[PDB]
C-alpha cells in the first residue's frame, strides 16, 4: 500500500493565481475588439476550471463561444417550425475574429493556429483556446423551442469535421459530484493524476491516463466510494472499477459515451490499463524484491 501522507500530497492542488491571470488576460484582449456579430462570451474549461491541476504552469484551457448564434441537430423543417433563421456569421468568420483580437492584443508571433484551438503565449501562462459556437441538442421529439441541452461546437479543418463539446456541463456534474462526496471526489481526481504522473515520471507510457478521460472515469465511481482516507478513497475507487461493466460509462458532462470509436472516446483496454499500473502501484509499494 502506498502511504497516506503520500496519498496527501498526491491530492494537493497546483497554484492558480497565474491561470486566473491568463484567463483574465484573453478576455482584456477580447473586450478591446470591436466585434460585428455578437460578443463572445469568454471562460475557461479544463483542470483549472474543474480544481483538478496538480501543477500551477500547465496550460490554461480557454473557452471563446459565440451565442448570437447556434448551430443544432434539427432538420430544415424542424428549424422552420421554431422560426430559425440562418446566420450568414459562420464559425469561419468568427474565428477570424476571434484571431485578430487576440492578435492586436498580444502581437502576431504570440498567436498561432492549432489543429483545434487558437494557441496564445500571454505574459502568464499559455492559453488554449478554444472558439467554438453555441450548439443546440435537442430531442428525438422536437416539439418546443426552449427544450434543448446547450453545448458548443467548432470546426478542426485538418480533419473536414465538427466536434461538439459540454464543458459546462462538465464543470457543472463535477462540482455536483464534490458537494456530494463532501468534497473529496476533486482531490481524488488529484491524487490519481500525480499518481499517474509519477509513474509516466518513471517511464510508465505516456497516455496512461489522459487527465480528461481520467476525470470521466471517476465521474462514473459511485459517491461512497470517496471519503474517510485517501488509501480507503483509493482501493475502493479502484477496486470497485476493476468490477464494473465500462461499456456504459458516460463523460462527466452526462452526454457522451467515454469509450467508443470516435477519436473524442477511450477505450475499455486503456481504462484498464490505468487500473492494472494503479494495483501495482498500491501492492509494489512497500515490498522487498531478489532476483529469483
Ligand atoms: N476528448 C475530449 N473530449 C471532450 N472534451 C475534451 C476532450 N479533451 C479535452 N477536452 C476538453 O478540454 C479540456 C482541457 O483539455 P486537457 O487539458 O487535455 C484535460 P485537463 O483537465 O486540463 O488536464 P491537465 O491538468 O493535464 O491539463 C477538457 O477538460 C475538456 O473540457
Ligand atoms: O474535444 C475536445 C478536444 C480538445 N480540446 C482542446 O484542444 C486542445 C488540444 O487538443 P489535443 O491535444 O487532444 N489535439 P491536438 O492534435 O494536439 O491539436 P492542437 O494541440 O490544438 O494543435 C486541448 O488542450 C483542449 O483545450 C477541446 O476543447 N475539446
Ligand atoms: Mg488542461
Amino acid at each position: 500500500p502506498v502511504p497516506e501522507s503520500q496519498l496527501e500530497r498526491w491530492s494537493h492542488q497546483g497554484a492558480t493565481t497565474t491561470a486566473k491571470k491568463t484567463h483574465e488576460s484573453i478576455r482584456a484582449a477580447l473586450d478591446r475588439y470591436k466585434w460585428p456579430k455578437g460578443k463572445p462570451e469568454v471562460y475557461l474549461q479544463g483542470s483549472y476550471k474543474n480544481s483538478t491541476n496538480i501543477r500551477g504552469d500547465s496550460d490554461v484551457d480557454v473557452v471563446v463561444q459565440l451565442n448570437s448564434v447556434f448551430m443544432n441537430n434539427l432538420t430544415a423543417e424542424q428549424k422552420r417550425r421554431f422560426g430559425f433563421v440562418k446566420s450568414d456569421y459562420t464559425w469561419n468568420d468568427f474565428y477570424s475574429d476571434v484571431e485578430r483580437a487576440l492578435t492586436d492584443y498580444y502581437g502576431a508571433s504570440k498567436v498561432r493556429r492549432g489543429r483545434k484551438t487558437l494557441k496564445v503565449e500571454t505574459t502568464y501562462l499559455p492559453a488554449d483556446v478554444v472558439v467554438c459556437i453555441q450548439y443546440r441538442k435537442y430531442p428525438p421529439n422536437r416539439k418546443s423551442e426552449d427544450d434543448y441541452i446547450e453545448g458548443m461546437t467548432f470546426y478542426v479543418p485538418s480533419e473536414d469535421r465538427w466536434v461538439v463539446n459540454y464543458p459546462k456541463l462538465h464543470y457543472e456534474n463535477g462540482a455536483a459530484k464534490n458537494q456530494q462526496t463532501n468534497e473529496w471526489y476533486k482531490p481524488t481526481i488529484r491524487m490519481f493524476k500525480n499518481a499517474r504522473t509519477y509513474l509516466i515520471e518513471q517511464g510508465a507510457p505516456q497516455d496512461l491516463a489522459p487527465s480528461y478521460f481520467l476525470e470521466c472515469l471517476l465521474y462514473n465511481v459511485p459517491d461512497s466510494k470517496f471519503g474517510g482516507t485517501f488509501k480507503d478513497t483509493f482501493c475502493s475507487v479502484i477496486n470497485w472499477l476493476k468490477r464494473a461493466d465500462l461499456s456504459k460509462f458516460r463523460c462527466q458532462n452526462g452526454q457522451d459515451d467515454l469509450f467508443g470509436e470516435f477519436p473524442e472516446q477511450w477505450s475499455e483496454e486503456k481504462a484498464r490499463r490505468f487500473l492494472r499500473y494503479m494495483d501495482d502501484l498500491w501492492t509494489g509499494w512497500g515490498q522487498g524484491s531478489h532476483h529469483h
